[PDB]
């Protein structure tokens, strides 16, 4: 088990319901053809998680504005901080890929969404730190996250085509996880 | 040269809330760099002489989901068919302006504008029309995909290597990126941008 991680485990429901999610992954243009791709992106994905974390950290660490958001008021890293949120990005990457997107997994995209967000931003893993991820950025990293799997989705030797089902359905996935997590960010009514 | 209806790039009436520096901070973001530049120019050469089926493609998944169309309708539910063509205009210069302009000031407070006609605050005024008053938010960002996956197939259609049309592509995922994340302001508590 993993610290702050409570998948499940949430004490609230999500303001958006499975029907939003329905409506939503179509948008997305998600289908049950992604359930399996997807599947198949975390079987190649899972054993190089820790090369995933390094290179999507990496980025992060590589932009003090970005880096930012894991900072103590000193303005330095805190480790404590990063090392407990890497553990659940690397479980992120296996529920993404695992899980039936049905209500607890909804329920748990608001979590996320109100975690990087000042509601609740800070609290899981009680440190002191910069009080909210400015939204621009969560819609920005739609792209470094699909980019950073994508090397990977290739190096257990799948065709181009295959790796290309696989990119494609992380992209509309993650696509789908930030529109969600937008919601506590979003004016009321406007989401 | 004729105007587009509606189209008020670099004649926007409002500065944007963001500034050079909060651009140069989320082109950090999405990972966009000088080799973007490039194929992002690039990727407008190819697309500009596609735009019809572009369009009619994009237009093509909108019009298949009653949900989506939604935006387009009037207050009766039926579908404004001037609305759809006007923005339709302006979208296809949307492709040009994304491949082509200088991402500067102008540019900025034309994406404020942009995210404001998505938004209640501009919504339905560019084209004098009746229609529901806000894009949801959720919808915006979910677009990232499907506008993005309407452009891959159009890319490889002058011939490029396959490195090349990666390369547009994933160029004009980041623009794509870049300008939803700009258009969410209006929507987003402030503050929390
Ligand atoms: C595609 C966009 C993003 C994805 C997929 C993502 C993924 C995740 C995941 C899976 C977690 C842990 C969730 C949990 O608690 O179980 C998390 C937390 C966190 N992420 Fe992100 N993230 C994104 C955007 C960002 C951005 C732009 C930043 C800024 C550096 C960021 C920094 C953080 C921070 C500081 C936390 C801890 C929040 C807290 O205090 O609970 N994330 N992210
Ligand atoms: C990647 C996301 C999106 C992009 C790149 C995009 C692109 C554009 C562009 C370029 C315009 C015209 C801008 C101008 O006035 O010069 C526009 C307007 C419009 N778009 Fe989008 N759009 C996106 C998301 C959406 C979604 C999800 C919908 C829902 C159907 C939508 C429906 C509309 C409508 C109804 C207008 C007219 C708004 C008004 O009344 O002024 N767009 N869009
Ligand atoms: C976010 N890591
Ligand atoms: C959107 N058009």
């Amino acid at each position: 088990k993993i610290p702050g991680y409570t998948y499940g485990e949430t004490e609230n429901r999500a303001p958006f319901n499975l029907e939003d999610l329905k409506l939503l992954k179509e948008a997305v243009m998600f289908t049950a053809e992604d359930e399996e791709y997807i599947q198949k992106a975390g079987e190649v994905l899972e054993d190089q998680v820790e090369e995933i974390l390094d290179t999507a950290y990496g980025f992060v660490g590589s932009h003090p504005h970005l880096l930012y958001y894991f900072t103590s008021p000193d303005g330095t890293p805190n480790e404590k901080y990063l090392a407990a949120v890497r553990k659940r990005f690397s479980r992120w990457i296996l529920d993404t890929s695992n899980r039936s997107y049905d209500q607890a997994w909804l329920d748990y995209q608001y979590e996320i969404g109100l975690r990087h967000h000042r509601t609740k931003k800070n609290q899981t893993d009680n440190v002191e730190s910069v009080p909210n991820i400015g939204y621009r950025y969560l819609v920005a990293f739609i792209y470094p996250i699909t980019a950073t799997m994508k090397p990977f989705l290739a190096r257990k030797g799948h065709t181009p085509e295959e790796v290309e089902k696989m990119y494609q359905a992380w992209f509309k996935a993650t696509t789908l996880q930030v529109a969600l997590w937008s919601y506590p960010y979003v004016k009321y009514g406007d989401f």
